[PDB]
């Protein structure tokens, strides 16, 4: 029925908009109206009504206001946020299980000298009538009861629980239905990047948030096409997508996203502390990005220009995958029939290039070139070859060959993905599966207790 619905906030969050409602972690709110992510509230203080950002508040008492539990994290991110600097020994979170549906998993941190800082996880079986436990001994009432005894002695647990994974507070999201923005808005102030259908500047929009836009030269694509593709574009959110956040629709086009501060991944993995990420590393490069691809997959869309360039690396080395559908548009009557100095044709699949029969499938050979790409820290794919040469290579049966430091395993996953015939690449799902899982060997990652 028409029932009152209350939350509380669950962190303070100042009013930047005119119609904005500041409010203060705890404080109760009416949820008024349910628009995505900006909510109408009203303060059961003041009594004031305005919009608020959806994932600042919680249903009450709900298990989102504790702060050891970490909601819709996956066990991939979950280990990875653990393993971040400024978390430590005993570091942990509770968090959904992915793998047992409306249960629950705790990952800690942990450490050996063999496999060094790592990260376990248990898994917390929830007892009809109530109950939660790890150990069939050790049984709780509750999760924080579970919590506060771990968190004294390890009692078993690969570790004694110090304190919950460290976390930034959500990012504002972007001004409500500020979609098309006007061009004054936004303040363009330092070139991070060129491109050969436009230029990337660091900016700020309205004086108030950060971003980066993509500047467009005029002609180098339809107007219209282009805001009906970004219309798409805009509602691929996921972890490992850059979000987008605007458009200017005056030519010069701009297309403004969130900004990350470590470049492509390309220029990363050039750079000095690129040269340092260890293979595992780069195989969890890897498997973000397949991640990436497994939701655009999942979503019925085509990233069309797939390579080390187009994928962003933020400040805690997570990957976005940027430019996801933009090559639809481009209207370079070279471009368009695959062909030219500014199409990308090592990373393109056969059919793509010969028929323009793109679908997630040429895209999962583009992968492959990507994967390519990354085992080698950035070296340019079919090294001293011609577009010519390579077109006809690949229509030959020629493969490039395994890289020394490359895995066998690895390198069979690139093959995979360079078959001649579409069906015979594996999904994007598959690929995720078998990168996210790629170490610690044997296994059934769940450490179970003792
Ligand atoms: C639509 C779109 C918009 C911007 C970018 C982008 N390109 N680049 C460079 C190339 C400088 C690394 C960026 N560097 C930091 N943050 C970014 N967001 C970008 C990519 C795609």
């Amino acid at each position: 029925s028409g029932i009152r619905i209350i939350v509380v906030a669950l962190y303070d969050y100042e009013a930047i908009h005119h119609e904005d409602l500041s409010f203060q972690k705890g404080d109760q709110m009416v949820v008024l109206e349910e628009s995505g992510e900006w909510w109408k509230a009203r303060s059961l203080a003041t009594r004031k009504e305005g919009y608020i950002p959806s994932n600042y508040v919680a249903r009450v008492d709900s298990l989102e206001t504790e702060e050891w539990f970490f909601k819709g994290i996956s066990r991939k991110d979950a280990e990875r946020q653990l393993l971040a600097p400024g978390n430590m020994l005993g570091s942990f979170m509770i968090r959904d299980s992915e793998t047992t549906k409306g249960s629950y998993s705790l990952s800690v941190r942990d450490y050996d000298p063999r496999q060094g800082d790592t990260v376990k996880h248990y898994k917390i079986r929830t007892l009809d009538n109530g109950g939660f436990y790890i150990s069939p001994r050790s049984t709780f009432s509750t999760l924080q009861e579970l919590v506060d005894h771990y968190k004294k002695g390890n009692d078993g647990l690969c570790q004694k629980l110090s304190v919950p994974c460290m976390s930034s507070k959500p990012q504002k999201p972007w001004e409500k239905d500020a979609w098309e923005i006007p061009r004054e808005s936004l303040k363009l102030e330092k070139k991070l990047g060129a491109g050969q259908f436009g230029e990337v500047w660091m900016a700020t929009y309205n004086k108030h948030t950060k971003v980066a836009v993509k500047t467009m030269k005029p002609g180098s694509m339809s107007v219209e096409a282009f805001l009906a593709e970004a219309n798409v574009m805009k509602t691929l959110q996921h972890d490992k997508l850059v979000k987008l956040h605007a458009v200017v629709t005056k030519e010069p086009i701009y297309i403004i996203t969130e900004f990350m501060a470590k470049g492509s991944l390309l220029d990363f993995l050039k750079s000095d502390e690129g040269s340092k990420q260890p293979l595992p590393k780069l195989i969890d490069f890897s498997a973000q990005i397949a991640e990436g691809m497994a939701f655009i997959e999942q979503r019925n869309y085509i990233h069309r220009d797939l390579r080390a360039a187009n994928i962003l690396v933020s400040a805690s080395l997570v990957c976005k995958i940027a430019d996801f559908g933009l090559a639809r548009v481009i209207e370079d009557n070279e471009y368009t029939a695959r062909e030219g100095a500014k199409f990308p044709i090592k990373w393109t699949a056969p059919e793509a290039i010969n028929f323009g029969s793109f679908t997630i499938k040429s895209d999962v050979w583009s992968f492959g070139i990507l994967l390519m790409e990354i085992v080698t820290y950035g070296r340019i794919p079919y090294p001293g070859m011609s577009n010519p040469e390579v077109i006809r290579a690949l229509e030959r049966g020629y493969r490039m060959p395994r890289p020394e430091n490359c895995p066998e395993e690895l390198y069979n996953i690139m093959m995979r993905c360079w078959k001649n015939r579409p069906e015979e690449r594996p999904t994007f799902e598959y690929i995720q599966s078998v990168l996210d899982d790629f170490y610690t060997a044997t296994e059934s990652q769940y450490e179970e207790i003792p």
